[PDB]
């Protein structure tokens, strides 16, 4: 399968690295599109402020990138419809710019010639939002516009599902203490959200989270029961979802932790990790899990109010899931 | 009343500034004790990384500080019992070192000659823990060892009280996204708490909060119902308490916000502020409130699960309360 | 005189706050143009992450800001030629967008009807670059497109003049340890400068400084003898210029300091401050000086190689100079 | 040879991790002494905020660390004279506590039974200060109390030697933009140095550097010609030395670079690296070099005033040199 990445930013670049690291024979990234030159994309791929140096040899010509001797065409076409997908024989497009999340816009890749599109964020009018650990068995070959939801949703949806199935979720609220992203501002600058307009590394910033409504999409049984928010803090990568749910059946920290441990060893293996050590955010950077269930934080008040917490590398854990979904598509 | 400050650190210094700013005729700070020289204390009082320059003229001799022409004796006596309180005619001592929180240790000031001691943190074996907005009408002249609780407790106890009185609190959990303090570490260094041992400005650090058990002390009706934790983040000052409570009577965001607004205008006036603007942490630095109720964050799920959030300048808001308590003592 | 501010960003906003504080009757700010709406501009004017809350009352309508009952029209015109300067009766325009630095662009404001334009950055094709303390006396009424140079130039040029005057300059190099700005990035993102493309708050970033060339524009005598670079670091505001200069006359630390103190009490009074206390960056935020000579850093080796440093609030010290220049055009 | 590490801090821990990575058979680390317990030392060895997880398996008993099945005894003896070096058969001790820098203190390890002591900082009364790339050939078997100087000295001294060699040095000044360290403070707290007393992560802090004097210890020829200072900034690791030097011979940027590249491919191979890409601090974390010559910063004005810069991972580049010195004593 020939793959194309639209938007070689934080997610687009890490998705490429992961693909390069996996060495899957059936996945060939043939093109990369952004709004800049090959020199700049080469440099940004090579050096990373959070994730260290790219393992491979990176070179560039005026029109392409050369990674370990393989040439990848680079374009700077802000309009997806102008992209030579059809000509390049492009099968799947990873939509990671952040601006083409509506079905109408994403559809432009299919018009330009690609078969399926994966939007690396919550979407509007998509065929399906797939969160591995929740509903990847609903994906069908007829789905062309696919969404992988947000990082916070992947960090907690699989956990919400097991808690619901074991104790029954009545009401619930999550708060994600999240690192800043390129959607924020260095210093106070205009932005649609007046809080995200404020200096990123200087403030504790309450704002919104895609997880709020996305979880109900993958775990329908919980629709209308959960809500949430985000508090962006001065860390460049690494987050933690703090979930408080009112459950139906009585429990204990001991039991909640045991069911989770079971899950991470089984159905959730490699998706949700299990931790019982006093770790901090810098310790989870580079992990591939969608979330790491922190057993040292589990708490129950009155047998029914329970707090559970999930750590996650918002950039890396998520990109891994994007590549998994891409592999899912190789099976149809 | 002649007052003495033991521990001229972040809290000790701000308490002095506030006292200096209030210009209360009946409060004379006659001594300051620490573990350093007058030159260093003079400099630290004068320049502050978070709160700006001290308004007054500060000078120093080998044995004292001279603020606007008034001399304040300075000692470097690590043992409170050796302090010349009796001789100096010291009435009230502000215990702000952080190491004399047990009744036995605090009692040393009374042995050295002072009448009453105010511990600026949760205490052990104290006569009374007073949180203004919750139980300042329990303070009696027979109380010599007084505690003002922690900053997080003052940020939320007054709010917890009104919520309980209006809707009835069943179960509840709070999480405080808190700035780092001098109890943490610049870079990974030994500490009793393995998470607080980690680099302060580089990590999202879950840890403990004094508010967890201190709230039940001032609002007895809620004993055994609330629990909580802290997540220290890379900001030098400014915090927010995120409380999620299961309430008895059905409500709405509209109602919860209205009762709070009423309170801030009444009984809680000047203690708990009310906000409905999209502010961030840097905007609350320098406020005197114990907490600022953020109306833009209030949320209710299923008429009974409610989230309320309180902002606070953990250094300044709290020191103001310490001075208020000191004034309370002038009335007996 | 009627004034308009083009680009209500960090500088644009600070210039206005200063104009408002000075209460100069001969200055009426009648228009403000940016690229966003009034609600956003009102919120950004009211709250600041570094400089705290605006002293006045701020309201807004669909097309104007109302500060203390006075109305300022607000436009969102990215093309200066389409601005109604002629109709608004705009005499002077403060060009602080950062994108209209060459004469061809700056002129669009004149074409639109304004009389004089002050660019808050180095320019190309300007009639004069004026650095108060260096060449303000070269300002002629015929000057129509004026530049105030950059903040680093203003922090060190007046000092360079004096030093050259007293000991004669042979060669010199300056390095400014500079707070980050909005020209930088939150996380690794494309930028012309590949170093400024990197995560601003987590890297020590070598880059360029507009003072490398501009110093000679205002102190012609040192033309071809200086050069410099910048090192952007993780602070939101506050910078320091480290100048190492090879002088002609034999000196001593004492004489350089004495010569500078002399200057700051006379000719450079209110422009360059004098310091001899061990202060750090947070201590100089809010200062009106262009630079604060730090006597504690002065060093001379071989009686001829001298080091001097100048602290400065890159946003606020500079904006005061922008407003000073504006006041100069008032007497013409 | 049996080795003991006194002070398992940033350097102590890194020196050990390197020893462990090199797998040198002639080096057996048999003891580790600090001021805390095994559980804390084990946790701090395992997780690192800057350098990531330890590669091996770490366990602990009440009095020892067990790494990959090997046991290291752990002591908590603040007085080196009371350490059982004689009984443990300790040949060499790595003195990394930062408090036993003078000969009188360092000797307590010899009194306790060790043969040779390597201090990881500038010292007083040492037999020799050795900077590999400068004077390692002056190390004699008779040397018993050795110093590896400071990280800044190691980053620039080898370069100073070469430059002096090729163009002759007349005068020079260095300024290192340095990451903060554990000698600093989280928030304003007493310290000998009134500037280092300030909040480490929120200020640009001028302070001292051990390279101001030490460079001459290893390059005697430049004795009395250099001086320097430090500027501590809000980064956890990564530093850069900015050297402005007045040379004797007329040069050009090209020749200085060529001369340095030459050196790094030969004599300084593996000690000083060569760089010509636009890298930032985060890019040099994890490097083994003492300094990385940055060709993109080299500048010469007047054919004689030259600027050169050297990047370095102050913790890790230095520790590799500490272990290299240790390996040198092996051939004696
Ligand atoms: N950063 C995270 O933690 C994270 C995690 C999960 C999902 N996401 C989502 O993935 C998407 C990408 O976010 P990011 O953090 O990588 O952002 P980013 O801003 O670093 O990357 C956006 C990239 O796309 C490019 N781009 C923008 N418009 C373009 C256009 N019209 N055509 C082609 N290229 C264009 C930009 O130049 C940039 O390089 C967003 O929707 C985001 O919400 C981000
Ligand atoms: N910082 C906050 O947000 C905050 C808020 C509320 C309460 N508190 C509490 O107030 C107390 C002080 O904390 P802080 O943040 O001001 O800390 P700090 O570490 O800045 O201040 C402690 C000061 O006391 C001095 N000291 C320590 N031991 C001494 C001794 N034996 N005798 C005399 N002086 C000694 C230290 O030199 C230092 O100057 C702590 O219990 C803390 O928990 C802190
Ligand atoms: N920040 C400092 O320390 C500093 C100091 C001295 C000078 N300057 C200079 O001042 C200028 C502005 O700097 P800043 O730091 O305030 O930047 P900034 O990005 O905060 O502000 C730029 C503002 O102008 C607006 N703008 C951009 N394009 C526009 C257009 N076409 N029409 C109208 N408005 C538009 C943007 O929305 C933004 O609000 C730059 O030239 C900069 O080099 C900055
Ligand atoms: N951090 C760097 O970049 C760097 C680089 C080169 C050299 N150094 C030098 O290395 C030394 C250690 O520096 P660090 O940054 O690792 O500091 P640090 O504070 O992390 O480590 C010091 C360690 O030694 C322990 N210690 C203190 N007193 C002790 C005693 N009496 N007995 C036994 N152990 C004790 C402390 O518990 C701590 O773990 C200092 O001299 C420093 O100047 C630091």
């Amino acid at each position: 399968a020939r793959v194309a990445i639209n938007g070689f930013g934080r997610i687009g670049r890490l998705v490429y690295r992961i693909i390069y690291e996996r060495k899957n024979p059936d996945i060939e990234v043939v093109a990369i599109n952004d709004l800049t030159d090959t020199k700049t994309l080469a440099h940004l791929l090579k050096y990373d402020s959070v994730h260290k140096k790219f393992p491979g040899k990176v070179e560039y010509t005026e029109n392409s990138l050369i990674v370990d001797g393989k040439e990848i065409k680079v374009f700077a076409e802000p309009d997806p419809s102008k992209l030579p997908w059809k000509d390049l024989g492009v099968d799947f497009v990873i939509e990671s710019t952040g601006v083409f999340r509506n079905r109408e816009k994403a559809e432009l890749h299919l018009q330009a010639g690609a078969k399926k599109v994966i939007i690396t964020a919550p979407a509007k009018g998509e065929d399906i939002t797939v969160v591995i650990g929740c509903n990847e068995d609903q994906l069908k070959p007829e789905h062309t516009i696919i969404s992988c939801a947000s990082c916070t949703t992947n960090s907690i949806a699989p956990i919400v599902k097991v808690l619901h199935e074991k104790f029954g979720i009545v009401s619930g609220m999550l708060t994600t203490v999240h690192s800043y992203t390129n959607d924020q501002r260095v210093l106070d600058l205009p932005h649609k959200d007046l809080r995200r307009a404020r200096a990123a590394a200087v403030n504790i910033i309450p704002t919104t989270t895609g997880a709020a409504k996305a979880v109900a999409l993958v775990v329908p049984e919980v629709k209308g029961k959960l809500d949430g928010m985000a508090i962006r803090v001065p860390t460049p990568d690494g987050s933690i979802t703090d979930l408080t749910v009112l459950v139906e059946k009585e429990t204990t920290v001991e039991e909640v932790n045991a069911v989770m441990k079971e899950a991470t060893e089984g159905r959730l293996k490699g998706i949700i990790g299990y931790n019982d050590e006093p770790i901090v955010s810098s310790d989870i950077i580079g992990t591939t899990f969608s979330g790491i269930f922190d057993a040292t934080i589990t708490n129950v008040i009155g047998g029914k109010l329970v707090k559970v917490a999930s750590w996650y590398d918002n950039e890396y854990g998520y990109s891994n899931r994007v590549v998994d979904t891409l592999e899912l598509l190789l099976k149809m």
